[PDB]
């Protein structure tokens, strides 16, 4: 039943997730005049050169660009993180109007949407395992704001009309996930949670500092997704984000 409604939503979350109000809950506001630079912090290697996506899945509250995991065609390791970090799929979340949408903010600053690389710890196995431990998963956050287009993207927006609705997927092959990159890898990093049910705290957050930009014909495009089954009243898919939890006992640190 979980979702984003006014009776499902997030404010409702921890009756049937009652870890909703942990103490390592994602997503945060990051104030940058609190967050402080970490000398140690080596830097972060994003390698997808041998990305091998499969498949786009409309999960009725996003959708997930999904990869094959079974080697090491594709990975996240160094920044904050021990060990290699295999990417599993990559989901945004959006608002119904460009003021609003990002899970992250920056200052409270809310930007037009935002991207998660899901990754998961490869000494565990497989994802099941590692969203039992408390480093078992690094997601990659990329602020969206809107602008000029991602050429990158394009692909993704335009397979959307084929996935509008719950439930349905389609075939995904040969997309290369560096195209969403910005310039910059600089970062913020904290330990976290997933930012849906079941919210589990296994993340180790990474999250960019360069938004990339999309235009508004390519969010436009998003917010023509469905949440709702085929042959189900419309409800469109738009606002699908978190706000901002608390950060409790947590520091973040910057990479720059
Ligand atoms: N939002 S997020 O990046 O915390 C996130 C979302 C999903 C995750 C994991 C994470 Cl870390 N797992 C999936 C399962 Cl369907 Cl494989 N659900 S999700 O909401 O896309
Ligand atoms: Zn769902
Ligand atoms: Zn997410």
């Amino acid at each position: 039943h979980w979702g984003y409604g006014k009776h499902n939503g997030p404010e409702h979350w921890h009756k049937d997730f009652p870890i909703a109000k942990g103490e390592r809950q994602s997503p945060v506001d990051i104030d940058t005049h609190t967050a402080k630079y970490d000398p140690s912090l080596k830097p972060l290697s994003v390698s997808y050169d041998q990305a091998t996506s499969l498949r786009i899945l409309n999960n009725g509250h996003a959708f997930n660009v999904e990869f094959d995991d079974s080697q090491d065609k594709a990975v996240l390791k160094g920044g904050p993180l021990d060990g290699t970090y295999r990417l599993i799929q990559f989901h945004f979340h959006w608002g119904s109007l460009d003021g609003q949408g990002s899970e992250h903010t920056v200052d409270k600053k809310k930007y037009a949407a935002e991207l998660h690389l899901v990754h998961w710890n490869t000494k565990y196995g497989d994802f099941g395992k590692a969203v039992q431990q408390p480093d078992g998963l690094a997601v990659l956050g990329i602020f969206l704001k809107v602008g000029s287009a991602k050429p990158g993207l394009q692909k993704v927006v335009d397979v959307l009309d084929s996935i509008k609705t719950k439930g349905k997927s389609a075939d995904f092959t040969n997309f290369d996930p560096r195209g969403l990159l910005p310039e910059s890898l600089d970062y913020w990093t904290y330990p976290g949670s997933l930012t849906t049910p079941p919210l589990l705290e296994c993340v180790t957050w990474i999250v960019l500092k360069e938004p990339i930009s999309v235009s508004s014909e390519q969010v436009l495009k998003f917010r023509k997704l469905n949440f709702n089954g085929e042959g189900e009243p419309e409800e469109l898919m738009v606002d699908n984000w978190r706000p901002a939890q608390p950060l409790k006992n947590r520091q973040i640190k910057a990479s720059f």
